[PDB]
Order: C-alpha cells, then structure tokens, then sequence
C-alpha cells in the first residue's frame, strides 16, 4: 500500500491542428509528495509546450499542435514507494 | 465564429473502483478569454460536497472526486461559455460490477 497508481489518460482522436491539447497524470491512489515526469518518445521535453506540476496532477500543455508534436507521450508518476506510468500516442488528422 | 470557445473531450475511464479518486479536466482547445465554466450532474448544477471538489484555473476547470461511491455514479457535463458562443461534453461515472 502507499504506491501511485495513475488515472489511465489518453490522448483523444479528435484534436485539430493548430489546437491547445492538453494531458492530465494524475493518481488515483497514492501517498503524497508525488514527483512527475513527462517524456516524448523516450526522451525528456519550445515555447509552446509547457508543463504544469501541482501537488498531486501534472498538466502538459502543447499549444497550436502540429506535426512537430506528434508522438508517444508519457508521464511517469513517482513517491517514495514506487512509480506508475502510462503512454499515449498524440497523432492528429491531415488537415 | 471566432473567438467562440471549443473543449477538449473528455471521458472518464471506464472501470473505476469505490474507494478511488477520479478527475474530470474541462479544458479549451480554442477560444477568447473570459470563458466562464459550469458542471452539471444528471443535469442539474453540481453541488459543492466535501469530496467533491471543482478547482478553477485560470482558463480551465478540473473536477476531483474523492473516495469515490455509489453516490458518485451520474452522467457528468461540463459547460465552457463566453460572448462568441459555447461548448460542452458528458461522460459517465460508472462503477461497473467486479
């Protein structure tokens, strides 16, 4: 007991280019401090992507999406007792 | 119309358990500013309990249900409306069998 274990989140299918799309970690059970990470494609994260970290939910933002933004993305969510992780693919239609 | 407000969709996960925590984030995917921000439950204006908790960001809203229950399950709307126009999206708390 005390472990995170997140929110399952995906990216919905219906965002647009030019959009602000945002991704939400955040725990459905869990001791607190919770520390958040967030990785594209593999590797850690541009004025127009931003990451927002409270006490227990992260919110990146990526502003006016576009190609450059497409990709997997995934939160990493730790305490003191272990992690939990989830990975999202945000493609958009060809406009 | 621009400037008209537009919300990222939203549904809450499928399978929740009684006990957990579950979030809602209502969020604009496009829009001009001031957006005021409503939620509904089962239709009706949600009201303020003590684990039920609607946090306003600057430009968004995010509701946080705690301890999740019975009394939880309903269908959910979040309402974003400014001058130009509105949007809005419902999605199911639901606490399927085991």
């Amino acid at each position: 007991s005390g472990a995170p274990k997140l929110q399952p989140f995906t990216f919905p299918k219906t965002l647009h280019e030019g959009q602000t799309v945002k991704a939400i970690c955040t725990p459905t059970e869990g001791e607190r401090p919770l520390q958040f990470q967030w990785l594209k494609d593999g590797h850690p994260l541009r004025p127009l992507v931003d990451i927002k970290t409270f006490e227990d939910y992260s919110l990146l933002k990526v502003s006016s999406v576009g190609e450059k933004d497409i990709g997997n993305y995934t939160c990493i969510v730790r305490n003191h007792h272990g992690s939990d992780q989830f990975t999202t693919s945000l493609t958009i239609p060809v406009a």
